[PDB]
């Protein structure tokens, strides 16, 4: 599914992630727009062999099992094709873990580059929210 950006800010905020570790809607917006372009089917690999999965690209090194990343944590305790659905509910519950592990949003690379520092309200202008 691609989201729509509004569409998508909706549901992050219905699933408790507005605010979250003190990070407010926008922030999360953005590191899903410049993460996977709000495509939940999206994927990449990464050159340590690991995989980033859906829509906040999550990394199978760390968070979730796609049995092809030996050595790694599955510290979300899910299968990474769980992180694909059209419904993001898995993907929000692991990306709290994520965000609660020491380094913020500093765990997407696209926010700290993209996203952190700037007008991220503007991810949400226009939203009914
Ligand atoms: C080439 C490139 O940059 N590719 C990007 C991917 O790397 C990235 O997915 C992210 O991958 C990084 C690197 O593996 C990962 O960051 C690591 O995360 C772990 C877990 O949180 C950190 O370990 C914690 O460190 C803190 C602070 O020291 C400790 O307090 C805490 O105890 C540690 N936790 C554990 C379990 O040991 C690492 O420090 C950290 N490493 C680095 C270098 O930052 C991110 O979590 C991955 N992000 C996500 C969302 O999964 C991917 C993101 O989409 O983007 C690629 O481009
Ligand atoms: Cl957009
Ligand atoms: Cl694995
Ligand atoms: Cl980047
Ligand atoms: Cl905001
Ligand atoms: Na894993």
């Amino acid at each position: 599914k691609v989201f729509g950006r509004c569409e998508l800010a909706a549901a992050m905020k219905r699933h408790g992630l507005d605010n979250y570790r003190g990070y407010s809607l926008g922030n999360w917006v953005c590191a899903a727009k410049f993460e996977s372009n709000f495509n939940t089917q999206a994927t990449n690999r990464n050159t340590d062999g690991s995989t980033d999965y859906g829509i906040l690209q999550i990394n199978s090194r760390w968070w979730c099992n796609d049995g092809r990343t030996p050595g790694s944590r599955n510290l979300c305790n899910i299968p990474c094709s769980a992180l694909l659905s059209s419904d993001i509910t898995a993907s929000v519950n692991c990306a709290k873990k994520i965000v609660s592990d020491g380094n913020g949003m500093n765990a997407w690379v696209a926010w700290r580059n993209r996203c952190k520092g700037t007008d991220v309200q503007a991810w949400i202008r226009g939203c009914r929210l």
